[PDB]
């Protein structure tokens, strides 16, 4: 009795398209319809009774809030039922890690929700989105699976929503999170499970966006030497909820930034600080404005920013969110 | 006989002091004099002749371009003297990647230039200034070091400036080069030298700032989902002469970003397309906007602009520019 | 109000003499009592009542698994008290991972058990082990510590003892898990804890060897290009029960191997497939002789081996505990 | 007008067969011929005029020193003719680095010597071959990879034979240098070259190879607790010209070891002490028996060994080719 998985496509390099099997950049992401994807690597079939749905078909740069609050309700809808056993998602590299970690805060449910991408497009030469896809539903369909997070699964690894980021602009291994490690990898048609993440998520989360249409605007602003006061006002006259700072070192802030954050502080905008580095912990300190991203990055920290904005506007509560999610 | 080397302290954590040992977040970098660096470690008079100079005495998230060139042309002064075999700047941590890789492109001399920090204050419990600062001495002071170009000394580590970035907010070994390596390590009082950098530097540079007392000013603007078009339009009203995007994978844009780039390539601002990734190649496209950035991550590329800038605004020149160093 | 926590000494580099600062590569491994340690990092008293305890004072290349058995003996003694909430083991970086998985497998307690090394003697400019130890306590008094497994504290990381490895001969950052990462990190004076082990150890292991004072012995063999079967041959006539192989690639044997085995099969001994690449999963083969490792580097199959020889000689038995171990 | 490059196949995973696409396990290395690699990648022909010969067929555990040695032989005569621009070496994954580290000591020409390798066999979904080979040629047919000591490709990453090595058992991005990174990466149908290895090769190399057909014997022990003295004792029986010691830390060495070491020492064995841990020098230690092997790894220290007893058994001398090479 095979699993009922449901594999809804989003788009992505994974479905993407060139003319000639060389080029590996500057191609169509998001041209092939998720049946094309399913009978590439028939297979899936073995695995599961798969059923494809077509979200949308973009590329992931475009991906936006809005849209991928309908793509959190479409699968909390789908994992509800009782026959779907898991739903795997394809979707661009590019923003997978901001979809997949609201995923992770927002579906209900102990069903696998199991992320798949690829680095090369379809047509390319030794393309990695069959191989990822085969894994991805494997993942999806294991009784194993369940209660994990949602998961990103590419390159014969399976990685929490909440560490895994893209590292690398280009290439095939470039998912990785290097402090926390992956949760498993996928090896001669095995899954060997390694990790269970030590955080809030799904089923024990607060984070409920059903019914919702729009989230709150959070932007991000860089650090770095001579950053400018200017990009402050200009998300405050725009009316962003939140600002997360990719910042220098430990979320540390300039003479400038520190000028911006305090007029956006003033004016009721939740700063959230956290690292440009790449990985690891940003401390409290009391002596510098606004709150700690612990070790959310900025594309994290924006996305459980949002959501915290959802519930409330209390600093404290938000800040001890940014320690346990 | 010894060599002779200049300490050329700026700041920095390296030569933070706080009120316990166990402090190591929340302390005031760019508090200790350079004299008290040296006589914490006295051991380094058998390395070099050492005399120390005080250039500043800030926290690296304050360092400026302005200041930056400034100390860029002091390094050149103290390099042209016969009596100066090579110079060790102390900096923070946070920026010294900008500072470092500032310097790569505009010394004018073979003698080595050998940035160190710390990532602990020198108070703390196990306190990593000490050591790096003899490593540094003696990395400056050996003949094996000429003609490398600038170099980044930290927990045993010997980065290159081009290459070399913080990758963590917080430990000891944040500093990495995912992709390229070190040019070296320093192992039981022994440097071992790996790589020699293929790119141009120093005394094969063309970039020359001995005339100017300031840089084309160029911001950074983050990519992720749902980035805004009016923070382009804020840096263009506000005078920028280049924009970096920290983009998302390989220097992808929404269409936002695509609006918000043409809008200031109609005004004849440079834009240079990087990667918030953290490591690899943003290769060419010409189906989008702008230049792309090779390897270089988005605080080296600002560095690069601001540089090409000062010799050109021909875009297949700045280009260019960006594969060659 | 503060835990008990006694601090059982056993020597290693944490506690080493050099004639000077700079030795880093020469002085002598197991010198100063653990009293000594203690009071050079006074704040640990801060942290717990702490409680020293010599068991020995060696360079850790020197333990050996009739003392480890002693080792886990006491420790199983110390934490059946309910006057002791934890116990930090101060030992060797050279071989903390065989020490620290044995007792993960065999300490039939979930209070924590913390081993704690470092890479700079006691002496050193910048010795690493005052703030490692200071870290060791932290973990082993915090109540959100029980229940991890045996755990191995060092560089502001907290790393499984089922995982974490020496992968670097001489830097600080040496202790990496390179595809499971860390169990948690300490930055700030706080713990973040990031990962839960998805394995078996400490109270739900099989694995008891209280009453023992000797093991099955078991030898290691590297794989290489024209690796020779007389090597094979010298182990089983010098009565090994188990041979791991630090194998090629994925566990893969040349032709010389595979009649080394062979051998080693016929006569009664368990021959265990590991790799010498550092990293990752031996698949099953069924064309291939011997039980495969999993992810169990050779040093921890060795020791994993050991324990399951004093319960069965059962191949089926045996290869299931290298899949959940 | 296109470069002329030799395909020299010698076996490997590149090769392989299996009778489905899911099997990445267990399969037949060394299968295929090179013609038919060549012909599932015929854009190669766009690249270069290229021409297959079968040197042998075999898994890489299975390469030994007397076949390497003609390997290196017929690149040596390949290489001295016109009509050859630079070789492709087909070849397996689990021993490259141990081939490809003989021929960058051997090979006495500045024209590219690439191995390339595969992860997956040819008949596996995203099968990794056709593109590593496609890289390979590239790389050997341009005119900017010369004089770069002998590469190995895989994963889109030019590696130094020096340095590169096998760090995991099963994935595909295994091959890396930690410390070390990458010569180059290829990105787009683009070269990018990031380093130059600062190591004496090739050109340079003074071991001359010519009329041999075997190599000194060089064994491999490992080292742990409870190591034993008779392993030493049965490669001395069996004639080791050398013995390279896989060891703890950073080459330490237990009271057994010692034993061993001086007795192999005694009857003129040259003892070589490199490291267990993946990474990392090995420092000088006079109280320790034998030689140290600077930053390599066992199965290049082997490789060396072999090549250095071919022209001395000095001590001093061979430490300073492992300084140097």
């Amino acid at each position: 009795k095979l699993p009922n998985i449901v594999i809804l496509a989003t788009g992505g390099t994974i479905a993407g398209s060139a003319a000639t099997g060389t080029q590996t950049t500057g191609y169509k992401a998001g041209a092939l319809g998720v049946d094309t994807l399913i009978n590439a690597v028939p297979e899936v079939k073995k695995l599961a009774n798969v059923k494809g749905e077509q979200f949308s078909n973009m590329a992931s740069e475009n991906m936006t809030g809005d849209v991928v609050l309908k793509l959190s309700q479409r699968v909390n809808e789908l994992l509800a039922r009782d026959d779907v056993d898991g739903v795997v998602i394809t979707h661009g590299t590019d923003t997978v890690e901001e979809s997949a970690y609201f995923l992770h805060l927002t579906v209900k449910s102990d069903k696998p929700v199991v992320f798949v991408a690829a680095m090369r497009p379809a047509t390319a030469i030794s393309a990695d989105g069959p191989m990822n896809l085969l894994e991805a539903v494997r993942v999806a369909g294991d009784k194993q699976s369940r209660g994990r997070g949602v998961m990103v699964v590419i390159n014969d690894r399976i990685g929490s929503a909440r560490y895994i980021t893209k590292t690398n602009a280009s290439t095939l291994d470039t998912f990785r999170a290097n402090e926390e490690g992956y949760l498993g990898v996928i090896i001669g048609n095995r899954i060997y499970y390694q990790n269970r993440i030590d955080k809030l998520h799904t089923t024990r989360s607060v984070f409920d966006v059903r019914g919702l249409t729009s989230l709150p605007k959070v932007d991000i602003l860089y650090g770095y030497q001579d950053d400018p006061e200017y990009l402050y006002d200009a998300a405050i006259q725009h009316g962003v909820k939140g600002i997360v700072y990719a910042g220098m070192g430990a979320g540390s802030v300039s003479v400038r930034g520190i000028a911006g954050m305090r007029k956006a502080l003033e004016k009721g905008v939740v700063v959230m600080r956290s690292t440009r580095t790449g990985n690891g912990i940003v401390p409290p300190d009391e002596e510098l404005p606004g709150l700690v991203s612990d070790s959310l990055n900025p594309a994290h920290a924006r996305i459980l920013l949002m959501l915290a904005l959802t519930r409330t506007s209390d600093p404290k509560v938000i800040q001890e969110y940014f320690h346990t999610y």
